[PDB]
Formats: C-alpha cells, sequence, structure tokens
C-alpha cells in the first residue's frame, strides 16, 4: 500500500533493536522520528523504566512496542520463582529449588529445606545470586551471611551438582534460546541456541557443532532429549504469564524477545535456570534473528507492499 509507517528509538544500546532498527529501513516503508516524536507507530523502547502509560494517545495511532509490561515477572530472579510458587499450574520438575531471602522472605523455609538434606545426607550445595556477585556453598548460615552483607534481595538456588559436562577441555555450559511472543502472543522459538562453555575445566559454541557432540559422544540427537524438554518449559512459562500481561484490554500492541538460559544434568536432564528480557545475540545471528522479529512481530501489524518454530 506504499505506505510509510513511523518509529522512536528510546533504547540506543540495544544492539538486538539498533539492527532492526535498519532491516525496517531497508523495506523502504520506515522513518525513523525523533526519541521524543509521539507520532510513531513502533517504539523500540528502553530495557527498564519504559514510559508505557502514554502509549495510544495520540489520535488515530495504532502503536507496538517492544515490550509487554509485567513481563519482569518473569525475568527477575526473585519474581520467577513466586510465580513458580504461585500459580497451581506450576509440576515444575524442570525448575530448581528456589528462596527468596531479603537481608532486612523465605529463609525460614529455607533452612527447613536445608536441614532436611542435610539429615537425609543428600547434595545440600546451594548457590546465592541477585535477582539484579554469586556464592556457592554447603553453609547455610554462610550463604545467609552473604545475603545479608550486601542488600539486594538475592535468590538461594539449588545448585546442580551433576552437571553434563563437554570436551574436548571438559567444560560446563548452559543454553540460551531466543523466544518471540508476539501482539497475538504467538509463541515463536528461533531455530537456534548458543551454549556458554566455560574456560577452566569442570568460548561461545552454536548448535551446529553441539548437535554433534550429542551423537559424536552420546546416545540421542539435540532434539530428542534438550530441544524437547525447553519447549515444554518455555510453554508454561509463557502460558502462566500470559493472564498478568496480556494487552487484550489495553490502548497499544505489544511484543517482546526473550533469552531462555537452560542447563543440563548427567542425566541429560533440561533444568531453567533464568529468562532475560532484554537478551543480546551472537554477532553472527544478529541478521535471521532481527529479520524475524520484523516479519513476525512488526510486519505483522503492519503491512507491506522454517527458521521459527511456533510453540
Ligand atoms: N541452579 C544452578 N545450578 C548450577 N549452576 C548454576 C545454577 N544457577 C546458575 N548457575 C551458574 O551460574 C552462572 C551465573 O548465574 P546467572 O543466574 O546466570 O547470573 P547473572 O546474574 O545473570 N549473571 P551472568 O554471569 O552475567 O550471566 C550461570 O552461567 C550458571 O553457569
Ligand atoms: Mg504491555
Ligand atoms: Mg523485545
Ligand atoms: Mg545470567
Amino acid at each position: 500500500g506504499s505506505f510509510t509507517y513511523t518509529f522512536v528509538v528510546r533504547d540506543e544500546n540495544s544492539t538486538v533493536y539498533a539492527e532492526v532498527a535498519k532491516i525496517l529501513l531497508a523495506s523502504g516503508q520506515w522513518k525513523r522520528l525523533k526519541r521524543d516524536n509521539p507520532k510513531f507507530n513502533l517504539m523500540l523502547g528502553e530495557r527498564n523504566r519504559l514510559p508505557f502509560g502514554r502509549l495510544g494517545h495520540e489520535p488515530g495511532l495504532v502503536q507496538l512496542v517492544n515490550y509487554y509490561r509485567g513481563a519482569d515477572k518473569l525475568c527477575r530472579k526473585a519474581s520467577l520463582v513466586k510465580l513458580i510458587k504461585t500459580s497451581p499450574e506450576l509440576t515444575c520438575t524442570w525448575f530448581p529449588e528456589s528462596y527468596v531471602i531479603y537481608p532486612t522472605d523465605e529463609r525460614e523455609e529455607f533452612r527447613s529445606s536445608f536441614n532436611k538434606k542435610k539429615e537425609n545426607e543428600e547434595g545440600n550445595v546451594w548457590i546465592a545470586k541477585s535477582s539484579s556477585g554469586i556464592l556457592i556453598s554447603s553453609d547455610a548460615t554462610e550463604l545467609l551471611d552473604f545475603i545479608d552483607n550486601q542488600g539486594q534481595v538475592h535468590v538461594i538456588q539449588k545448585y546442580l551438582e551433576s552437571p553434563l559436562l563437554l570436551e574436548p577441555g571438559h567444560r560446563k555450559f548452559d543454553i540460551r534460546s531466543w523466544v518471540l511472543v508476539d501482539n497475538q502472543y504467538n509463541i515463536y522459538l528461533y531455530r537456534e541456541g548458543v551454549l556458554r562453555t566455560s574456560s577452566e575445566p569442570y568460548n561461545e559454541m552454536f548448535f551446529e557443532e553441539f548437535n554433534q557432540y550429542l551423537v559424536t559422544s552420546l546416545n540421542i540427537n539435540l532434539e530428542n532429549s534438550i530441544l524437547c524438554q525447553i519447549k515444554e518449559i518455555i510453554r508454561v512459562c509463557l502460558s502462566c504469564l500470559e493472564p498478568a500481561i496480556s494487552t487484550k484490554y489495553l490502548p497499544y500492541h505489544s511484543f517482546q524477545l526473550f533469552g531462555f538460559d537452560f542447563m543440563v544434568d548427567k542425566n541429560l536432564k533440561v533444568w531453567l535456570i533464568e529468562v532475560n528480557g532484554a537478551p543480546a545475540c551472537a554477532q553472527k545471528l544478529y541478521a535471521e534473528l532481527c529479520k524475524g522479529i520484523v516479519d513476525l512481530a512488526i510486519s505483522s501489524v503492519f503491512p507491506l507492499n522454517n527458521v521459527f518454530i511456533k510453540l
């Protein structure tokens, strides 16, 4: 329809959306405006503290923003924990046992869990992390100190003592998928992940080789084990969040890119450890990705004249 849409960029430092800001121009149908110009169709907003209250007011403007208000209820450690312990649906065998500790909480239920394991004489190594410096120990009282020492509401999570290692180099790793949730709440998983292998033994590795280390050194395949369970976790996590961030009755549209962080243990079991709301990408994939975003979440709303899986 030879029409030209408009957009503002409120986050100059996002490499994922500094990229998108381009691919748009590439279609010859988009024009970037002044960061403060309110006549935009699409707003590539800021990582945190985004002005959602001013969306869908400008007369006649249908607006889309690249963040779901309230999506931090899944992205912040402490929140993610409450969310899984709240909704009855969350059968969460894939989520490390976790407790929120306020410096000044669940440190009482934590101690109970800790002591129970101590008497049953089983793995009792935990890791204390900050919701937004990490400690890994077996001493509760000590872990709790660390928390109180530096006020910042930490989370005490059960540490995976039996992690699937790699080689050469026998190093620990973690996988990270990219999930795109559009304005109608369709979920799309980019066919490519990325691993963050460790330097010292127990570099960034892609699904290219890793799909091999699962066969040329193991039994099953990349799909028949990991990629299978990963989909289930994504689906339930976002399904439990929908009610609290659905834009069905809001005066504007919303879409968002999430970066899920997983881990695999000895028995090839996949655990969820974190979900990042403003994930960057590999310098390599930054292209086939940012184009799926425009295709699936932007152009789907503002029409112009495989790679993704729909969970
Ligand atoms: N439950 C767990 N069991 C085993 N290892 C874990 C667990 N949780 C986290 N880790 C490891 O701890 C590392 C850092 O934890 P993470 O929760 O990602 O912290 P962060 O605050 O986002 N910081 P960053 O190190 O920049 O990613 C991860 O890359 C994992 O290798
Ligand atoms: Mg929103
Ligand atoms: Mg996004
Ligand atoms: Mg992290």
